RNA sequence: UUGGGUAACACUAACUGGAGGACCGAACCGACUAAUGUUGAAAAAUUAGCGGAUGACUUGUGGCUGGGGGUGAAAGGCCAA
């Protein structure tokens, strides 16, 4: 994942300016993360270590998301409309 | 295929679909048990009872291979009683 290609999907789900870590934008960049490792699966079927790392990585996520829909239910359905998962 | 659960793997339910030298059975095939017949209707036939059924299947016509040769899922079976 390039700087720009991250710094990008921050801005863009960030609520605010200056806005790094919050559970929109955590969420983001792991979704991001695993679309790419996702895609890894496809090829390299071999490469079970890879496979434990997307775990912990989705784990995180969904823990996440378990967090942001038990607090603000409003802003969980909208980032889940966003970026696609469930 | 749809729905649901899961990160995925895959799972569950419903629906769809319907293969299978598969099963019971028609064309049909086979033909175990008895009597009739046995100069018989018949040079192996009749009757009751009895077994099997989309395939490497069955069948018409045409054509090929021949004598100690051929052909034979072989029984020394068949090559016009």
């Amino acid at each position: 994942l390039s700087t720009e290609a991250t710094a990008k999907i921050v801005s863009e789900f960030g609520r605010d300016a200056n806005d790094t870590g919050s559970t929109e934008v955590q969420v983001a960049l792991l979704t991001a993360q695993i679309n790419h490792l996702q895609g890894h699966f496809a090829e390299h079927k071999k490469d079970h270590h890879s496979r434990r790392g997307l775990l912990r990585m989705v784990s995180q996520r969904r823990k996440l998301l378990d967090y942001l829909k038990r607090k603000d239910v409003a802003r969980y359905t909208q980032l889940i409309e966003r970026l696609g998962l469930r």
